[PDB]
């Protein structure tokens, strides 16, 4: 992986595993999302980010602040078959005080046709309170030497998908996946819950012969508390809806605290 | 990845990703094994079995046979840290009418130094039945084609850890990990439980304290019966000391066994 020339983005190449793969033998969207942050990963080290685990910049150490998804929104058109190269290139830019954005492309890399493209949005949280905060101007500054200051957008449509206010799921759900736990591969090397996770959580509650039928076009999950190591997590889902489209709820087994919701759109095999 | 240059060996490289690793920054034991899977699989498809998702020879096909896991025993020196290159180099054997063996010897691509080994025991099921099956002389020549014919061994040693017998855990276990259920991300292409969940399973019932303190420097791990996708799997491990543990995978609900192994832990 690298920088491209300009400098303002970043382009990476993987050939999906055997093990990434379903059962249609093309990569899961669980793959797709770790590749997703593997790219974002390489992309802040190579703008000098920290190398600690935490991605931070030199004024968010010294605030003791770090970065926590709010939202993530993944539309894929072509799911890489096991052995393909997909390319993806990823950039970020500054969202005034709100937060930051992370946005991608994939592609084929045989063909050159984008095959998905997918971004996420990103609140300050301080590391010790865990308040969330608004992004200070050294923070801004900070941001203007490696993103685009012309607005550059996966996502540019009018009123699209990514910007979409979900509602709260009302029991009883059409279908539940009850008693998730996260085990030590769930977790990330600051020993908190991958992301991803959380992805593969909501879809436990979509029925097999959706998933056997049909094909995922889009998700957006909302983030709103984090499930601990020792959390357990009930999966809610209930039809909304040719396209079948779901409302997804994640929430705390015992009390029934929310930590995400989401919708996901899946169209006919 | 290729075939080496006397085609009886495969070599691949790996950049270790950042969600592959724990909190000392290295590699996993599971993102080890995933690896070890994965240059397996680009081995088979590279000397000529299926590509449909069981990796068949000719001869297997035609009577309805797949290779399922027996044992799997991985030894780590070194485990590779986030962003190094691990090169990985395999090999298989035949093993008489018993069943085949995958070798593996990883090493640091910087240094050239090994940093671990690996082998595992293979044996031959009747697709239909679930049967076990010995090897044919048909499937035994295949064989002959891309594997040395002289023995290669990733352990070699006399009386070494691949080979030991496990005994069964007794009630009560020391630790336990109890409700645990596959998901999707848990699955194969083929929709069976991913071979390297049950080392996560069996992982699960080590003390955090462990694991804070200690490396993981051997694993063995013995298969029986495969967790169903409906299925849900108690993991119960005993200390029997270097940390060393006996483990045991079982069902919930009527106790019947899946794995049995061992693991051996260094203090850091
Ligand atoms: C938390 C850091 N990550 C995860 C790898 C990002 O994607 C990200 C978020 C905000 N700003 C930047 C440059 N990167
Ligand atoms: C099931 C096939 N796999 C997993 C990819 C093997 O490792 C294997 C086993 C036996 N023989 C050969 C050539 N390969």
């Amino acid at each position: 992986g690298s920088l491209t020339e300009d400098g303002l983005s970043y382009k990476e190449k993987f050939v999906v595993r055997s093990y990434e793969v379903g059962s249609n033998k093309t990569a899961t969207v669980e793959t797709i999302a770790n590749l997703l942050q593997e790219v974002g990963c390489n992309h802040a080290q190579s703008v000098g980010f920290s190398t600690d685990g935490f991605a931070t910049t030199t004024t968010m150490r010294k605030l003791h602040l770090i970065w926590v998804t709010a939202r993530m929104h993944i539309e894929i058109y072509k799911y890489p078959a096991w052995g393909d190269v997909v390319e993806i290139e990823t950039w970020c830019q500054s969202e005034g005080r709100i937060g930051t954005r992370r946005d991608w492309i994939l592609k084929d890399s045989v063909t050159g046709e984008v095959t998905g493209r997918a971004t996420s949005k990103w609140v300050m949280m301080n590391q010790d309170t865990r308040r969330l905060q608004k992004v200070s101007d050294d923070v801004r500054d900070e941001y203007l030497v490696f993103c685009p200051q012309e607005p550059r957008l996966a996502f540019p449509e009018e009123n699209n998908r990514s910007l979409k206010k979900i509602p709260k799921l009302e029991d009883p759900a059409q279908y539940s996946m009850i008693g998730l736990k996260p085990r030590r591969a769930d977790l990330d090397m600051n020993q908190h819950v991958n992301n991803v996770t959380y992805i593969g959580w909501v879809l436990e509650s979509i029925p097999q012969e959706i998933v056997d039928t049909h094909e995922l076009q889009v998700i957006t999950l909302d983030y709103r508390r984090e499930c601990q190591q020792d959390d357990v997590v009930d999966s809610l889902t209930t039809t909304t809806s040719n396209d079948s489209q779901f409302l997804h709820l994640l929430r705390l087994s015992g009390d029934g605290q929310e930590i995400n919701r989401g919708t996901t759109l899946w169209r006919k095999k």
